[PDB]
């Protein structure tokens, strides 16, 4: 696990495609790690995978959409 620390999540985005409409910093902030494939990220807590990021997307907004009862998005790491 170890990924409760925000910098520890951002470390997983080594080869994340440079031209993405949502940045690696924002996705790490919204609880996601990188799977290493396409634009697919998975939550460290709830294990939900989200891909196909578009312009004007909320990282956090989509994470709550896929996982309304996620520990991280409901504040159980602050
Ligand atoms: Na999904
Ligand atoms: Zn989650």
């Amino acid at each position: 696990e170890e990924f409760v620390e925000e910098f520890n999540r951002l470390k997983t985005f080594a080869n994340f495609p440079s031209g993405s409409p949502v940045s690696a910093s924002t996705l790490a902030r919204a609880g996601f790690l990188y799977t290493g494939e396409g634009d697919t990220v998975r939550c460290f807590s709830c294990h939900a995978a989200v891909d196909r990021w578009q312009y004007g997307d909320s990282a956090v907004g989509r994470h709550r959409k896929e996982s309304p009862n996620c520990r991280f998005i409901n504040g159980f790491y602050l």
